[PDB]
């Protein structure tokens, strides 16, 4: 708390991931943003830190002269390396019943699966990337402004401190009800410069749940030794691509080791959408993906 | 000319032949939202197709259930690729296809924005009912709520295996529906012009194809013969960034991927930044790039 008269940035909303999950997403519904402290466990966070470590060691650092990958390692293959992630941080129920609460219809299953299941490690010194929306990966999605529905959804798990110094992402809390959804550039959104951010301070296996339709952007991380860890879970709506390609790449000694949700977000079962007709999107000539991969 | 003088002109589908530009066909697409094209398949490939699934499709047994589902009485059959030589080898390597999916998809410096949704033999039997007035894109089902001013979603070239006529069931389309101002569901509930929607019949003959915007309200109509099965292919293509209903990557042999040109390994999800592996292209992995 600071002294009376100081300005209040906007607020970034806080629950213990044993509260109840109508409570975190009546929190979601408002700010489009909310931190769910304890999300994953602090021996869950250090033992998928250290699962994942070996592949992070050989990432090479990318240095260059303009971006968001600049002093950034990036590694998508958790699945394959992490046997805690695989096991127990995607078997998260809260975070199914949040995805559900988002996504998924009556009489149609999970409405939802991954996009991707990204590790990032922000060097010392990474500059602060532009305001964006993460739905903007999904170009038309914008145009729908806040009337439209969830493109995606993110986890973002932190897996080190996050902190104002170390370039914790910067949030615009209810910038998913702004009335136009713009690009944020001088051309074309009015507020250019003039839109005030909170930053995201977590402890490691905190979590801040983010729509994609809030603005937000990574922080500048100022300091000398902090390279700062976080699980970036993306979720997208069942008809959307996935920016990987997991069915192919994650052996099916891991699919059959799955349960059939977690089955259902990578693309080794099918989801069943209801179309005036049951339509199976990503399916065998009416069935269950499934079956023909020996699953079921 | 075209009506009688002073009559009330209905919809009408323009032809082209599948030689002719690929500008004044997609200047067609653009004006009513579908074209037929005359000949997109040759004669003798289409007869090898039929041939080829002919054996799929009599594995496939005939639903009566009047419960107004898009099953009732119509065959449908997604394995083109694994069954049929002349579809993988031939038909889908069209030029043509490939132009006009450019020109509704892609944009500069991005590579193909486009790929397959489907591939469905659609054979509708004897007796069967009229499937509902639709736009394909209700698959999307958030695509309606953007309009006309949205982009496209899906597109269909609906091919004829057989003759469409009048009265085995071609498909009833309504040319210009693509613009009306506010695309609902077309139901007496939702459509203010519900029972006041003209179409029009896609005529065809073995080989030809109309392409389709899946913004255009249509539906098979009643096959009202006795005897004639009136067999289609539709090859369904979406935008990049659109999950596809068959996994075509998980079922179809990579045998068959192996011999796939680089455009129709990336139709089918072999190659890729969506769809992609940790940074680098999928058909690394899957070992397809030399």
């Amino acid at each position: 708390l600071v002294p009376r008269g100081s300005h209040m940035p906007p607020r970034l909303q806080r629950f213990p991931a044993t509260a109840s999950a109508d409570e975190i997403f009546a929190a979601f519904q408002e700010d489009g943003c909310v931190v769910i402290e304890g999300f994953i466990s602090p021996e869950q966070v250090a033992r998928f830190s250290q699962e994942v470590d070996p592949a992070m060691e050989k990432i090479p650092v990318e240095v260059t002269n303009n971006n968001s990958n600049d002093r950034t390692k990036r590694f998508s293959k958790c699945v394959i390396a992490s046997p805690t992630f695989r096991n127990e941080i995607i078997e998260s129920d809260l975070m199914h019943e949040l995805c559900d609460r988002v996504f998924s219809k009556p009489g149609e299953g999970m409405g939802y699966h991954f996009n991707d299941n990204m590790v990032i490690e922000v060097q010392p010194g990474a500059p602060a990337q532009r305001l964006h929306r993460d739905q903007e990966l999904y170009p038309w999605w914008n145009s729908m402004g806040p009337a439209g529905p969830e493109c995606v959804i993110n986890f973002f798990c932190a897996v080190t401190p996050f902190t104002e110094e170390n370039g914790a992402t910067r949030l615009v809390p209810g910038s998913h009800l702004w009335p136009e959804f713009t690009q944020i550039n001088e051309r074309d959104c009015p507020q250019f410069g003039k839109i005030e951010t909170v930053p995201a301070i977590m402890q490691p296996g905190d979590c801040y749940l983010m729509s994609g339709k809030v603005i937000h952007g990574a922080g500048h991380n100022a300091t000398t030794t902090d390279r700062r860890r976080a699980l970036a879970l993306a979720i997208i709506r069942r008809e959307l691509r996935p920016m990987q390609a997991f069915s192919l790449s994650v052996p099916m000694k891991l699919a059959r080791e799955m349960s059939e949700r977690s089955q259902t977000m990578f693309g080794f079962r099918s989801s069943v959408q209801h179309c005036d007709d049951m339509v199976h999107f990503w399916g065998n000539d009416g069935k269950d993906i499934a079956h023909h991969l020996g699953l079921i």
